[PDB]
């Protein structure tokens, strides 16, 4: 698969604001925010560009604005995913940016979600900022 984030720590950031840390192993994010938390995630690289597939994140563990998760959709097995593209400033600040979502099922051909450009409200970005 894809080692992008793999082994690789950062803070998250929101409207400006720190509201936890994020730590990818091989499978899973360990997210440390109000309480700790782990989501099955990976990585695809179509092109030129990267999308993360994240589980949900509750906000019991991490306590972002919900509008965060309006994004595409992609289900492999009996997981859901949250499909986020991947933006690298300058290999310190990175951005999670939503992807416009569908009225159909969700993808199960992780490349076909580089058929779908951005959502047009991106103020609910997520912000990571390498450790
Ligand atoms: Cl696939």
């Amino acid at each position: 698969e894809n080692l992008y984030f793999q082994g690789q720590r950062f803070e998250i950031q929101q409207h400006n604001e720190t509201i936890g840390s994020i730590y990818f192993s091989a499978d899973y994010a360990h997210i440390r925010g109000i309480e700790k938390g782990t989501a099955k995630y990976f990585i695809d690289k179509v092109g030129s560009k990267r999308y993360l597939f994240i589980e949900y994140i509750p906000d019991n563990v991490l306590n972002c604005k919900p509008d965060f998760w309006k994004t595409l959709k992609y289900k492999k097995d009996k997981v859901t995913y949250y499909v986020y593209l991947i933006e690298n400033l300058d290999d310190e600040v990175f951005h999670l940016s939503a992807l416009q979502d569908m009225n159909r099922i969700p993808i199960d051909i992780a490349d076909d979600v580089a058929t779908m450009g951005k959502s047009p409200h991106q103020n609910d970005r997520m912000t990571l900022k390498l450790n």
